[PDB]
């Protein structure tokens, strides 16, 4: 079944946004050397063994999950900022090993546009702030417009940028026509694509917030990683 096609390319995107060089090794390889998988209680924000469905971080589908009531919140239209409809309790993360230690975090996030549904890995550093890459594993924009968020110009400019402001709240911008430079949160808009860009930044209002992988990043921040 593929499938494993499926679960493949998504290891080959947690490698690629993870920084890691790929001394000719492959992705399967890559990601038992370099990846470890942690679930996530999101409202605590501490890591747990299992999900409520009794996976581990090995089998757990969050996905699923999320459209389980026995697992999942129902938001409000004024909560889903995201345009999500419902959200998992717990959700997975990936740590990178440098060597005993933990190098980086990469968060699952995702956000409704305007022709689909659109799913990225944002890699964090263990400041749980700043922004070490971003990559959409999963999207169905219209290429030229909406499908310029899988651009590596576009893309790049989230590196560096700090995700939370100094009262830990989303900071993320997406910046109609241009953010300034010497920019601590602004990322440039998609050109004439507004609703893509409306659908990203309300990816990033919904899963920095406190439903989402803020109180899960307030532990990183204070060296809940290493
Ligand atoms: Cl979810």
């Amino acid at each position: 079944q593929q499938k494993a096609n499926a679960v493949l390319d998504k290891q080959s995107k947690i490698i690629e946004v993870a920084g890691i060089d790929a001394e000719g090794k492959k992705v399967p390889e890559l990601f038992a050397e370099y990846i470890e998988p942690r679930l996530v209680d999101f409202k605590t924000g501490d890591f747990v063994e299992k999900a409520e469905d009794g996976s581990t971080a090995a089998n757990y589908d969050q996905r699923k999950a999320a459209k389980d009531p026995a697992e999942s919140i129902k938001l409000t239209a004024d909560e889903d900022k995201a345009k999500i409809l419902r959200r998992a309790n717990t959700g997975i993360v990936y740590l990178v090993k440098s060597g005993d230690d933990i190098s980086k975090v990469i968060i699952p996030v995702h956000g409704n546009g305007l022709w689909s549904m659109m799913y990225a890995f944002v890699a964090v550093e263990t400041d749980g702030n700043t922004v070490s890459g971003i990559t959409y594993y999963e999207q169905g924009e219209t290429p030229g417009l909406g499908g310029e968020v899988e651009n590596p110009a576009w893309r790049a400019q989230f590196v560096g940028k700090k995700l939370f402001d100094e009262n830990h709240k989303p900071a993320i911008k997406i910046v109609k026509g241009g953010a300034p430079e010497g920019s601590e949160h602004g990322v440039d808009g998609l050109s004439g694509a507004t609703l893509t860009g409306n659908g990203v930044q309300g990816t990033f209002d919904f899963w920095l917030g406190d439903m989402g992988f803020g109180p899960f990043l307030a532990k990183v921040r204070d060296g809940g990683l290493n």
